[PDB]
C-alpha cells in the first residue's frame, strides 16, 4: 500500500462503506506540515486523499473535553466532560483518570457517534476511546474495550480488522481507534525533539498496519478512513511558570493546576456558591506590567470559547499565554496541552481517505464540532442536536448526504412615515433650524432599493426569535431592524467605502439628538432614561460621522440607533468606530459593518428571552446588553467592494463584552490605541456565534450555495 499509487472499490458482501475514527493523541498540525516526508504511510494518505492545514480543537485543549467533543458535536460545557479532572456539586463527587467515577454514566451528557448509530440499527465497535469504555445513556458499544495505555499498536489493529471479518449480520459499520503518541512523547522532551519523531514514525506503521491489513481484506479504498487528534503540543520550563504565592499572601483555594487553570474552594458542597469567585479575579486582575495570565469570570471569557454554562466549571478560570504554566504553589519540563484552541500550537490534524470524500484536495481549517455531523452523514444517519452546523462540511465531500437550507424567518416585518412632526418630543432636543431632515428620513421606491443595494447587499439578517415584534427602517446612510419591545435597534447594516489618506477625520456633532417619528412614542427610547443612570449613557450603534459630509450625519442622531453604554465601554466602541473601522476599511477596499446588541445573563450562548434580562437602566424597562457584535463582511478578492462583490466574501467578526469597567484590557498606563485593539482581537467570534446569541440569521440574499455560505458562517480568523 506505501509504495503503491493513489486509487467505490468495495466486495461482494460491503453494501455501504465503514467509518473508521482513527485518533493519534498530541498530533499538532506543525508535525504534518513539517515532518509528514518522514511518515512514508501518513504522507501517502495525505496526498491521495483529504486533509485540512489544521483541525481547530476545543478549550481546554485536553484529551477527554475534546475526544467526546469530536463524537457528540457538543461543547465541553454541553456534554458536561469540560476537564480530564474535574468536580460536580449536585452529584458530590470528583472525577479523576485514575478515580473509578470515570464509569459513571451521570458524569457523560449527550449523545456520542456509537450510539446514534445503534439507535439507528447500525453496529459500532470501539478499540479505545474516552466514553467508549462507560455505560452512556445505560447502553454499551456492540463491541467496547476497557482502556489499557500500555497494550502494542499492532495487537489493536489486528483485533479491529478480525471485526471487520465477521459477517454482515454481526459485523459493525462504525469503528474508533485510539493511539497515546505523539502526545507522551511531547511531555517526556517537546514539540521540537527526536523523541516526537520516533512517536511520529510510531504512528506511522501503527496506521501502515491498518491498511496492509485492509489492502489484502480489498477494504483499503472503500473504508472512510479518519484519522485526526484531539490537541497540539507547546513547549515548556519550569523558568516559564506563574507562581499563585506571588499574587496570594495565604492560599485557601484548590487550583486544578496547569495550562486551564480553575480557582474552586475547599469546603465542600457547602461553601461554593457562597465562594466570593469576583475577589478572586479583582486580585489577580494586572497585578504585573510583565503578567503571563488574565484572570476571567465564566461570563467574561470569549464567548467563541463556549466555556462558562455547566455546573463543573468554576466562575473564577485563568487564561495563560503561550508557553506558560500556572501551579499553586513552588513545587514542567518538555511540553504541555490545555491552552487557548485559537494557538498555532494548539492546533490539530484532520485526515480523510476513502471514496466518500473528494481525493487529493486540501481543505481549510474547522472545528472539531462539525466532525459529528460528517460521521452522521458517512454512515447514513440522522444526527442527535449538536453546536456543529450541519452541512457546513458539504465540500469535503465528493456526493454529499445532507442538504442544508437557510434559517426559516419566525417574524415578520411590520413602522411608516406620515408626519414629520413628532407626537411626543421623548425629553430631548438638538440645538440646530426647521425640520427639514425628518423629510431626508422619508425615501422613496428607488431610495428605499438604492440603500437595500449598497447597504444591504447580502440580504436583511432574519429575525428567528418567535413572535418578536420588530420594524424596519431605511436611511440613505444606513439599513436597521428596530426592536419594538426593548425600545433599540436588534442590527444596522451599513458599508463604509474605501476611504483617501484622511489624516484629518470629521468629528460627532455633540448635543444633538432629536426624536424618530416613524417610531411610536410608546416604542420610543427616551433621553431622560439615562439621565437618572450616571454609570449608563446614550451611544449610537451606527456612527454618524462615517459617511457623507456634516448635513448628512444628522440621520444617525435620533431616538433610534441609541443603545445603553456604560461610561469606560464609550472608550472601546467610540475608538473602534473612529480609529480602527477606516484603518481596516483601507486593507479590505470598504466594509460592510453589521452590529447590533446582545443580551446572555444565563451564559448559555443563546438568546435571552423578556425574563431572562437581569439588568435594566435605571428605573425604566429598557434591557441592558451584556455583549456588542461587530460582523465586518468584505471579498476575498480586494480588487472588489462589499456594496458589489461576484465572489466568495471575507468575514471579520467580533463579541465585545459590555463591561462597566475596562479590568479586562487595563488602561492605567496605555492609550486607546495599546488596548482597544487587543480586546477586539482576543473577543473575535464565528457568525454562528453572533447569530445563537441575537436569533438573527446572516447572509440569505448571497448567491452562493448554502453550504457554502455555512463555511464562512463557521470561519474563524487566527492573526
Ligand atoms: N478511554 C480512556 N479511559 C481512561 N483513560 C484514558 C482513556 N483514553 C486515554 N486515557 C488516558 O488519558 C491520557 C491522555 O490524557 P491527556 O492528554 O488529556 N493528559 P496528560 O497527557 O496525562 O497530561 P496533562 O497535560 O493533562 O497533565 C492517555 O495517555 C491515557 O493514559
Ligand atoms: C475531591 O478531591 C479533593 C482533593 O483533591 C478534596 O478536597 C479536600 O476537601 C476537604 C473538605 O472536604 C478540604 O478540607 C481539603 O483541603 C481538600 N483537599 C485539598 C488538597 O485541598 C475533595 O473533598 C474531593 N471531593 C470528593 C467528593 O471526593
Ligand atoms: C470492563 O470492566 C468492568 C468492571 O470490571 C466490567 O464490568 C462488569 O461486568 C460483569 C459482567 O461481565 C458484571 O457482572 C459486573 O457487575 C460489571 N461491573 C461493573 C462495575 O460494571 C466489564 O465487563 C469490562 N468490560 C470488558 C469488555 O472487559
Ligand atoms: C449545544 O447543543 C445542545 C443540544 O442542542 C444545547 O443544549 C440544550 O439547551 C436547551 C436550552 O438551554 C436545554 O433545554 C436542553 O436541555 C439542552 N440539552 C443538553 C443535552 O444540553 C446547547 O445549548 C447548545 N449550545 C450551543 C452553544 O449552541
Ligand atoms: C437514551 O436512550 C433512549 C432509548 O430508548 C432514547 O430514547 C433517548 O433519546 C436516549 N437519550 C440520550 C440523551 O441519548
Ligand atoms: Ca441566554
Ligand atoms: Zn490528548
Ligand atoms: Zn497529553
Amino acid at each position: 500500500w506505501v509504495t503503491e499509487a493513489c486509487a467505490p472499490q468495495c466486495p461482494e458482501g460491503f453494501d455501504q462503506p465503514p467509518v473508521i475514527l482513527f485518533s493519534m493523541d498530541g498530533f499538532r498540525a506543525e508535525y504534518l506540515q513539517t515532518w509528514s516526508t518522514l511518515l512514508p504511510n501518513i504522507n501517502k494518505l495525505k496526498t491521495c486523499g483529504l486533509h485540512s492545514k489544521y483541525m481547530r480543537a476545543v478549550y481546554p485543549t485536553k484529551a477527554f473535553p475534546n475526544h467526546y467533543t469530536i463524537v457528540t458535536g457538543l461543547y465541553p460545557e454541553s456534554h458536561g466532560i469540560i476537564d480530564n479532572n474535574m468536580y460536580d456539586v449536585y452529584l458530590n463527587k470528583n472525577f479523576s483518570l485514575s478515580s473509578v467515577e470515570k464509569s459513571n454514566p451521570a458524569w457523560w451528557s449527550g449523545q456520542p457517534i456509537w450510539l446514534t448509530a445503534m439507535y439507528q440499527g447500525l453496529k459500532a465497535a470501539s478499540y479505545y476511546w474516552p466514553g467508549s469504555d462507560v455505560a452512556v445513556n445505560g447502553s454499551f458499544p456492540n463491541i467496547y474495550r476497557n482502556y489499557s495505555n500500555s497494550v502494542p499498536y499492532e495487537s489493536r489493529i489486528a483485533t479491529l480488522l478480525q471485526w471487520l471479518d465477521l459477517p454482515k449480520a454481526e459485523r459493525p459499520s462504525f469503528y474508533t481507534i485510539y493511539v497515546e503518541e505523539p502526545d507522551s512523547a511531547g511531555h517526556k522532551s517537546g514539540p521540537v525533539s527526536a523523541g516526537v519523531i520516533k512517536a511520529l514514525q510510531l504512528v506511522d506503521d501503527a496506521f501502515g498496519m491498518l491498511m496492509e491489513g485492509l489492502k489484502q481484506r480489498n477494504l483499503h479504498n472503500c473504508v472512510n478512513i479518519i484519522v485526526l487528534a484531539d490537541h497540539g503540543m507547546d513547549q515548556t520550563s519550569c523558568d516559564r511558570v506563574e507562581y499563585m504565592t506571588d499574587y496570594f499572601p495565604e492560599i485557601n483555594f484548590y487550583m486544578y493546576q496547569g495550562p486551564a487553570p480553575r480557582i474552586r474552594t475547599r469546603n465542600i458542597p457547602q461553601d461554593f456558591f457562597t465562594f466570593n469567585s469576583e475577589e478572586i479575579v479583582r486580585d489577580l486582575s494586572c497585578r504585573k506590567s510583565d503578567q503571563h495570565f488574565k484572570p476571567y469570570l465564566t461570563p467574561d471569557l470569549p464567548k467563541r470559547l463556549h466555556y462558562a454554562k455547566n455546573v463543573r466549571i468554576d466562575k473564577v478560570h485563568l487564561m495563560v499565554d503561550r508557553q506558560w504554566l500556572a501551579y499553586r504553589n513552588k513545587g514542567c519540563e518538555g511540553g504541555t496541552h490545555g491552552y487557548n484552541n485559537e494557538f498555532k500550537s494548539m492546533e490539530a490534524i484532520f485526515l480523510a481517505h476513502g471514496p466518500s470524500f473528494k481525493e487529493k484536495t486540501v481543505i481549510e481549517p474547522f472545528e472539531n464540532i462539525e466532525v459529528y455531523n460528517l460521521l452522521c452523514d458517512l454512515l447514513h444517519i440522522q444526527p442527535a442536536p449538536n453546536n456543529g452546523s450541519h452541512g457546513s462540511l458539504n465540500h469535503l465531500l465528493k456526493a454529499p448526504f445532507y442538504q442544508p437550507s437557510h434559517a426559516e424567518e419566525l417574524s415578520k416585518s411590520a413602522c411608516g412615515f406620515t408626519t414629520p412632526l413628532p407626537k411626543d418630543s421623548l425629553n430631548c432636543s438638538c440645538l440646530a433650524q426647521e425640520e427639514q431632515v425628518n423629510q431626508r428620513l422619508n425615501l422613496n421606491r428607488g431610495e428605499v432599493s438604492a440603500t437595500e443595494k449598497t447597504n444591504l447587499p447580502f440580504g436583511r439578517p432574519r429575525v428567528i426569535q418567535k413572535n418578536k415584534d420588530h420594524c424596519l427602517l431605511y436611511h440613505r446612510e444606513y439599513v436597521s431592524g428596530f426592536g419594538k419591545a426593548m425600545k433599540m435597534p436588534m442590527w444596522s447594516s451599513y458599508t463604509v467605502p474605501k476611504p483617501g489618506d484622511t489624516s484629518s477625520l470629521p468629528p460627532t456633532v455633540p448635543d444633538c439628538l432629536r426624536a424618530d417619528v416613524r417610531v411610536d412614542p410608546s416604542e420610543s427610547q427616551k433621553c431622560s432614561f439615562y439621565l437618572a443612570d450616571q454609570n449608563i449613557d446614550h451611544g449610537f450603534l451606527y456612527p454618524p460621522a462615517i459617511k457623507g459630509n456634516n448635513e448628512s450625519q444628522y440621520d444617525a442622531l435620533i431616538t433610534s440607533n441609541l443603545v445603553p453604554m456604560y461610561k469606560e465601554f464609550k472608550k472601546m466602541w467610540d475608538y473602534f468606530h473612529k480609529v480602527l473601522l477606516i484603518k481596516y476599511a483601507i486593507e479590505r477596499n470598504g466594509v460592510n459593518v453589521v452590529s447590533g446588541p446582545i443580551f446572555d445573563y444565563n451564559y448559555d450562548g443563546h438568546f435571552d428571552a423578556p425574563d431572562e434580562i437581569t439588568n435594566y437602566v435605571a428605573g425604566t424597562d429598557v434591557p441592558v446588553p451584556t455583549h456588542y457584535f461587530v460582523v465586518l463582511t468584505s471579498c476575498k478578492n480586494k480588487t472588489h467592494t462589499p456594496d458589489s462583490c461576484p465572489g466568495w466574501l471575507d468575514v471579520l467578526p467580533f463579541v465585545v463584552p459590555h463591561r462597566p469597567t475596562n479590568v479586562e484590557s487595563c488602561p492605567e498606563n496605555k492609550a486607546e490605541d495599546l488596548w482597544v485593539e487587543e480586546r477586539f482581537k482576543a473577543h473575535i467570534a464565528r457568525v454562528r456565534d453572533v447569530e445563537l446569541l441575537t436569533g438573527l440569521d446572516f447572509y440569505q440574499e448571497k448567491t452562493q450555495p448554502v453550504s457554502e455560505i455555512l463555511q464562512l458562517k463557521t470561519y474563524l480568523p487566527t492573526f
